[PDB]
């Protein structure tokens, strides 16, 4: 929790909607009656509906470090930060400044960023003052071979285009150099291996099948033989101003498929799945 989403299509609308948000790209996870949408949840919700671990797609912010051999640099460690970064979730990474004989006070700072990406600094000062969240990082009472450490924590407000910066100590020639990646994209399984998924009639997307032209269903399994793919919903549906299958089913090459039930003893019938039992 939580995760705030609006009839999310793919497993990317469902990331871009907040950093609480994960997609189930199990198949046929979304049973009848439920859309696409279902999909994109908080990983608790997800996990309770059935989604297995190898199928929550939930890609997170993060920061690998890398060091320079050895001079290399002396004052600031380490050297190369890569960032990847999910809208909203901050990136946290640790710089070191040994100082060599300057100075007492030291400031950590970054050169100017897009309004995009948002940049906070703890400060672990060894005398032994900590400021946190700040706009820059700060410490007084700096000492010679004794490092200081800075937390770095970085937002991306959206699935940002790769770029770089620079955070320097002020009067010092050292610099972090910062990579900055976006991590919007989910990794899924493809139809690869399988040439029966969405019934070989349509592109297995993050656990979607999108269907070839002629036909439909959440597995193709429909053939249209131009009837149109309305007529086909109309015997689904009661009246026009009324939704397919009450909500409760699919509609299946144009008849419902009901809601099956493991609660004794809920049945869920009808042509439009209309009616709802609660002592069958
Ligand atoms: C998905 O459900 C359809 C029912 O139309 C079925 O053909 C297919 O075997 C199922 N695939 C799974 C569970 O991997
Ligand atoms: C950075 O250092 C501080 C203070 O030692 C520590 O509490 C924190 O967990 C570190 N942060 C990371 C991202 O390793
Ligand atoms: C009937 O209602 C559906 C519901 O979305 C709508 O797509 C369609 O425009 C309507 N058709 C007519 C001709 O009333």
């Amino acid at each position: 929790q939580e995760c705030t989403k609006f009839k999310v299509s793919s497993c990317r609308e469902c990331i871009e909607s907040g950093p609480g948000c994960t997609w189930c790209q199990k198949l046929n996870f979304t049973g009848p009656g439920d859309p696409d949408s279902i999909r994109c949840d908080t990983r608790p919700q997800l996990l309770m509906r059935g989604c297995a671990a190898d199928d929550i797609m939930d890609p997170t912010s993060l920061a690998e470090t890398q060091e320079d051999h050895n001079g290399g640099q002396k004052q600031l460690s380490p050297q190369k930060v890569t960032l990847y970064l999910r809208p909203g979730q901050a990136a946290a990474f640790n710089v070191t400044f040994r100082r060599a004989k300057l100075s007492s006070r030291v400031f950590l700072d970054h050169n100017a960023l897009p309004d995009t990406l948002k940049v906070t600094y703890d400060s672990f000062c060894s005398n032994g003052v900590t400021h946190r969240n700040q706009p820059r990082g700060d410490c007084d009472g700096v000492q010679i071979n004794v490092p200081i450490t800075f937390q770095v924590k970085v937002t991306a407000t959206e699935c940002i285009q790769e770029q770089s910066f620079v955070i320097r100590a002020l009067g010092f020639t050292d610099i972090v150099t910062v990579q900055v990646l976006p991590q919007c994209e989910c990794r899924c399984r493809d139809q690869s291996r399988d040439r029966s998924l969405c019934h070989g009639k349509g592109f297995l997307e993050c656990g979607i099948c999108r269907c070839d032209t002629g036909y439909i269903g959440k597995n193709c399994e429909c053939q249209t033989q131009g009837r149109s793919s309305q007529e086909l919903e109309g015997s689904c549906r009661k009246d026009n101003n009324s939704i397919i299958c009450s909500g409760l089913g699919d509609c299946v090459c144009g008849q419902c498929l009901c809601h099956t039930s493991d609660v004794p003893g809920k049945l869920i019938y009808g042509q439009y799945c209309e009616h709802h039992h609660h002592h069958h």
